[PDB]
C-alpha cells in the first residue's frame, strides 16, 4: 500500500532492507528516468497501525539538496530497539504466560556487594528464564535438549 500510494509502476527496494537508528525514521527510494543521481533514499515515516497511506504537512515537493547526503552509505547491519521483545515474546507465547518482564544480575547483596551480569534475563514470572545476551546483542534462546518418553 505505502509503495502503490508514493506513486509510480513499482517502488518495492531490491536487496536488503537499511536501519539507522540515529535516524530514526524508513527509507524510501523512488526510481527515476532519465536521470543520473536523481535516485536517492527519502526519510519516511510509515505507521503500522494505521494500515494506510497519510502525507503530513502536505509536502509534494521532494526534499530539496539533490542526492541527500544523509543516505549515501549502504550498510547490511540489522539491529531493532530493545523496545520490540519479538522474539522474548515469542518464547513468552511457546511457555504460555504474558505481561511486565523483569531483567535480573547474577549478584548479591551483602558486604562485598555483588555485580554480575545475567544477560537478557527479562522474563514475566518469578521464574526468570536464562536468555543469552550474544556478541551483536541478539537475545538467544538456551533451552537444554532433554529425550522424554518419546
Amino acid at each position: 500500500a505505502s509503495a502503490t500510494g508514493l506513486g509510480g509502476t513499482d517502488q518495492k527496494i531490491d536487496g536488503d532492507l537499511k536501519f539507522d537508528d540515529t535516524t530514526g525514521k524508513y527509507y524510501a527510494k523512488v526510481t527515476v528516468t532519465g536521470g543520473t543521481g536523481k535516485d536517492g533514499y527519502y526519510e519516511v515515516s510509515v505507521d503500522k497501525t494505521n494500515g494506510e497511506v497519510t502525507l503530513a504537512g502536505g509536502a509534494t515537493s521532494p526534499l530539496t539538496g539533490g542526492l541527500p547526503a544523509t543516505a549515501t552509505e549502504d550498510v547490511k547491519n540489522v539491529q531493532v530497539a530493545n523496545a520490540d521483545l519479538t522474539e522474548a515474546k515469542a518464547a513468552l507465547t511457546a511457555a504460555g504466560v504474558t505481561g511486565t518482564a523483569s531483567v535480573v544480575k547474577m549478584s548479591y547483596t551483602d558486604n562485598n556487594g555483588k555485580t554480575i551480569d545475567g544477560g537478557l534475563a527479562v522474563k514475566v514470572g518469578d521464574d526468570y528464564y536464562s536468555a543469552t545476551q550474544n556478541k551483536d546483542g541478539s537475545i538467544s534462546i538456551n533451552t537444554t535438549k532433554y529425550t522424554a518418553d518419546d
